[PDB]
DNA sequence: CAACTGACACCGAGAAACC
DNA sequence: GGTTTCTCGGTGTCAGTTG
């Protein structure tokens, strides 16, 4: 139980997804959020972690299933909106520039 | 245990529609299971679920607050834990207009 | 028309509570 | 011990919104 919390933080610290730690404290850090309409939308990097989500918790299978990235994007803000370990700072969400993210926070 | 007693007087009652039984030995009986959606009402679609609470003593009418979610949790965590009661997956039918559940009773 | 969202319902599997 | 319920961290569904 509780994966979610433990995966993400080894997802940032990771640097493999181009999602960054915004303080050093480790406790407030970054995530892409762009719309899958938008023409500078990469099927790829764009729903890498979505798709990572979904392959982490055995929900899509390679080569088997039909790939779906809203499926996948859905999947994870309800998990990090349910999860009591990740509380998203709206307010300091810049969702409308050039590259869009969110930021969110996580406590004890 | 007061499951297996129960469920067999309700069924065979046949006061709650769609609760029926598939053979004569009464040993295979449909379920009716909706979603919360359609036509969903709470007294036809979801009586034996509030049953379930009145017996046991769970819900006193007019005291505690109508909460049919969790009267459906309850009576499905006991159906599914219960070892009187084999959930026939391959004869489920989810994907109809009243969805169904098979249910077996093992002798004992 | 695909994609996105919050509000609500749903679920299994250990962990309790309860015979 | 054996049975019913409670917890919890996810997940599914819908109706309206959005790019």
């Amino acid at each position: 139980n509780g994966k979610l919390r433990q995966w993400l933080i080894d997802q940032i610290d990771s640097g493999k997804y181009p999602l960054v730690w915004e303080n050093e404290e480790k406790s407030i850090f970054r995530i892409p959020w762009k719309h899958a309409g938008k023409q500078d939308y990469n099927r790829e990097e764009d729903a890498a972690l979505f798709k990572a989500w979904a392959l982490f918790k055995g929900k899509f299978r390679e080569g088997i299933d039909k790939p779906d990235p809203p499926t996948w994007k859905r999947r994870l803000r309800c998990a990090l909106n349910k999860s009591n370990d990740f509380e998203e700072l709206v307010e300091r969400s810049q969702l409308d520039i050039s590259d869009p993210y969110k930021v969110y926070r996580i406590v004890p």
